[PDB]
């Protein structure tokens, strides 16, 4: 079928195309921001909101890809293929767990509605020419 | 942090260790069972229960691994490593999306509570020795 | 437009994908079951339910394809192509009048709701691995 | 059995023999008229009247013949036969989907009873002499 | 995206395909019909109905194309191309502002519902063959 | 007559003269901001507010000019006239669909009243000398 990760949270995968792929912080930073702030809610035995349930899967699905990384680092033959496959998991494949982990850790941190009023307020920033606009891009308010 | 995929649905990842890894139907069967039966509740723009939200991510996360499969099938150098990595995904990492897709497509089809009364009623089956247990293993009732 | 044959009877064409293409009985058998149990309701000058109206067209549309068969059997030049076209009408083209004639002659024979209940009951059967599913697939009850 | 397409709508296939085969507008025009006036009733998931259910099948059955056309245009050997078969589906075979689409499109747009009072009113204007009837054949009123 | 000019006024761009392209009066006539009759509701500083708001844009958008015409008539090099581009605007692109200006100036003069009961009552006119339909085509009543 | 595109939305075409012609983002960006955010409201069969009705025409009118572009790119004789006419459609002619598409996609995105409190709050910025004013121009708040 045609599943969007975001279709029922209030944004489409095309709406997150506003955010350039450089914008999302590194995966090692979001896992810490969620492993050093949400260790009682994520590890808790009862789901809080639809974000916590979607954010377990984002971590665990990334939890298996790293297993794929450590696995491939010790089983292939061609080291170029090893670094080629290991480097491909942290380029485009790792990116889609930067959007996902961002959109949730920024959702249940700044409100499900402040993000969606951020993407619209950030897409309007980048699309503007680099002459008739402010120096800093718009920001998240609690 | 320590995230279990199932901790808030009523079962732990140790509880699903009862089910032997041969038990779970193939991923191509689970995907077709949710695309030919739940093509209205998944694509829909509003989440129904915590299973539908957890089951989008299970499909899409598997949706990216197949992209990793088709990608790796056309970019590596060592074909032996290519197959190794390709088989790997469908070997083990293709397993943890057999438990996940099973536990949900069997949750919101037979009830969130009938599964958990199945694993306990199936773990008690295998536990017994070959020449001690019953013929057919216990089953799911609607 | 995007017309499904089944969209308003309670099932989608993806839902009938559960049934393997070997399952549907032969067209010469369904035309006999309909013509030996649905003559007084089909030939009749007043439609009974939405199945009888959909099942006329299924027979007549198949009534023209056989005319195409008998026509092509006496007008082409290349016998190889003659058979090719003749075998193509009884392979994939004839199949879609096996699903259609099945879903109706099993609808107004066992109830419009027992099929839908059987479709899911049968779909869950095949997807199960061959070890833990019962010997016989689930069945229709009047 | 002996199925008439029209037997339960209020007219027999002999009653439509009044209409000369030149009268029916082209198939590319009725498919547009039905796809430009009935796109929320046909595609809709619930049947409105016995015409909408009979008119899906008329479109889809014609939907497969065009597939036969595009298929035969790329698989036969003798081009003379390819065109012959292609022209055979747009001469006599295509005609019977001009009566059907014409009788179903004028039944839910002018009244299921105004058509049947048209065939009888139009069938008597053709039986009389050319220099006796009105310069125009009788017409449909909403 | 897929925008129809008419999708929310009660008709689709396929529904206006009934009207042959010869039917629409000339643009110089439609512009004079709205400038000598609707010179109070258009220039006015408050929109009356959704037609007046859609009909400003139709005039102004045509207001810029004429500027393109007068511009191109004094800036190109190849006179053949100059005329080609000039004629082009009044050939086809001058047509799609004949449908638009017609459908509105005939909407808010004869009612939004009498037009839509005209296109259906005019498409049924042309559909019929030359020696089968009536003398004068159906007409608009206030 | 004398039609302003904006006269009934709360601003005059002279009021938008504050915005320098460099300010408006490119047409390929606004069509995306409206084709990747308003695909269910614009394509919907019922108009929401006077902006949605004015914004269909802005897209479609631009939809025909691009047809003029692709047309002129394959029919003229003098390639200088081709590039001269094609380049003139994306200079001054394309500009007036940058103001229009801006004023609407910024109207029904930030409120019909926040724009009009922006132009007045932006015209006061540029008119100020480049010495007794802030570094960044004033901005839109949701
Ligand atoms: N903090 S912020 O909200 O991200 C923000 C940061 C910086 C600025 C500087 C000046 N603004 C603009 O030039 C501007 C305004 C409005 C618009 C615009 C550009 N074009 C669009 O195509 C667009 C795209 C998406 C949604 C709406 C729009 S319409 C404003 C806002
Ligand atoms: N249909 S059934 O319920 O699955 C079922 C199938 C087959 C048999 C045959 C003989 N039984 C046993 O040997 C047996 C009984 C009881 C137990 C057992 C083994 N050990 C466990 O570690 C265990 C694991 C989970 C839960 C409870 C237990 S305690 C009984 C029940
Ligand atoms: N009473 S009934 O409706 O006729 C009837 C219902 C159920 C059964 C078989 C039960 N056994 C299982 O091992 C089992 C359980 C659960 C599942 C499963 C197998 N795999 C799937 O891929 C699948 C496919 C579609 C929907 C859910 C699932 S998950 C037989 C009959
Ligand atoms: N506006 S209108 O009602 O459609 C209309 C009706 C009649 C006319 C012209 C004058 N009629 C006749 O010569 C006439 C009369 C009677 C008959 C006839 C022809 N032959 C038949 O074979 C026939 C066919 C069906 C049913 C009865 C009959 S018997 C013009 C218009
Ligand atoms: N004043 S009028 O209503 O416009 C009118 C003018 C002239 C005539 C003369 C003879 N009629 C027909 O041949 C005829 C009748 C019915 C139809 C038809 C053709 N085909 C269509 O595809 C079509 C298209 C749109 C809507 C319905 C239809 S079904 C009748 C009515
Ligand atoms: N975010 S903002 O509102 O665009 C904005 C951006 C930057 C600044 C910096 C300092 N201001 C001024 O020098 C100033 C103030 C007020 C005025 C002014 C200049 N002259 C005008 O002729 C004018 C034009 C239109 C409307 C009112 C006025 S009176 C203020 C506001």
């Amino acid at each position: 079928m045609d599943i969007d990760p975001y279709k029922e949270f209030g944004a489409t995968v095309e709406l997150l195309s506003f955010l350039p792929s450089d914008f999302f912080p590194s995966v090692r930073d979001l896992l810490d921001t969620a492993a050093a702030l949400y260790r009682d809610a994520l590890e808790s035995p009862e789901h809080a909101s639809p974000h916590h349930t979607a954010l377990r899967q984002a971590i665990l699905a990334w939890g298996d890809l790293m297993t794929l990384a450590t696995w491939v680092g010790t089983n292939l033959e061609d080291p170029a293929s090893r670094d080629l496959v290991v480097s491909y998991v942290n380029t485009n494949v790792g990116l889609k767990f930067r959007q996902l982990l961002w959109f949730h850790i920024s959702a249940l941190t700044f409100g499900r509605e402040t993000v969606l009023e951020y993407l619209v307020s950030f897409g309007v920033w980048i699309r503007t020419p680099p002459a008739y606009r402010p120096p800093n891009a718009p920001i998240l308010s609690t």
